[PDB]
């Protein structure tokens, strides 16, 4: 599969109450796909026992089409995004998917520990520290060690 993810960092503050940024999924090949087959991961370390919340402020694909969860043990720890059946035509792109992560109890989080955190990227760039998997196979990026 030829698909990549672009990343944009919105909240660049090291210590804060929310991780915030944007993903853009792009189809770089000649075949049509569906987002239902794509799993996306953004890696960060969970330092508090509080329940985590994912919030999508806005997306063109529509936010009802996101299937968010959390997983791993830090930092293999991550936010995972899955998707309902949303077409990604060959050569096409989702456009922005805003993501916010907070602790339910509004605790602070240190981003300097997060594998996928890169405040130098202030506009969408191909970004390899956020991963895409298709049916369990890693097709884009590199996971943490």
């Amino acid at each position: 599969m030829d698909v990549k993810v672009q990343y944009l960092c919105e909240n660049t503050q090291t210590s804060q109450q929310e991780i915030k940024g944007k993903f853009n999924i792009v189809n770089t090949g000649n075949r049509d796909y569906s987002l239902k087959d794509i799993v996306l991961r953004y890696y960060f370390t969970k330092e508090h026992n509080s329940q985590l919340q994912f919030i999508c402020y806005y997306t063109p694909i529509g936010s009802g089409n996101l299937i968010p969860s959390f997983g791993g043990s830090g930092d293999e720890h991550y936010l995972q995004l899955e998707f309902k059946d949303v077409k990604l035509p060959a050569g096409g792109q989702t456009g922005e998917i805003q993501f916010v992560i907070r602790y339910a109890d509004n605790s602070f989080h240190d981003q300097s520990n997060d594998y996928s955190f890169d405040p130098t990227i202030k506009a969408f760039q191909d970004y390899g520290k956020v991963t895409l998997y298709k049916n369990g196979e890693l097709v884009w990026g590199t996971p943490p060690g």
